[PDB]
DNA sequence: TGTCCCCCGCGTTTTAACCGCCAAGGGGATTACTCCCTAGTCTCCAGGCACGTGTCAGATATATACATCCTGTGCATGTATTGAACAGCGACGAT
């Protein structure tokens, strides 16, 4: 359940990218492991009727 | 110590206390007289007190339940502190 679509240089992820925080996640250790660029997410969210 | 007000002092206004003098009868003081009541005396005896006794109302000891008196937990709420998640500005490389 770990699906991405990669064509030409457009990324998109189908399933899983994004997590809940690295503490204590291992995730953070998997980061560290493998070559993961992680981008912290802005909360502002607006919102259209 | 601090406030508010309740008397104190003083001038002006109002009242009746006080004094002086006369007029009158109510009642207290005083006397004379009579008898009813109480002190004094005697004899008579039961009402009242000492003495003895028997016992239950009440003091004492011991066990339990009730009251209460006070301090120590809880609660709740407000506030202060701290962590985190919004927000720079600039230098760099990738496009």
């Amino acid at each position: 359940r770990v699906a991405t679509f990669r064509k030409g240089n457009y990324v998109a992820d189908l399933g899983a990218m994004v997590v809940t925080g690295l503490g204590g996640n291992p995730m953070a250790v998997v980061s560290k492991q493998v070559n993961m660029e992680l981008a912290k997410i802005k909360q502002k969210c607006p919102l259209y009727e």
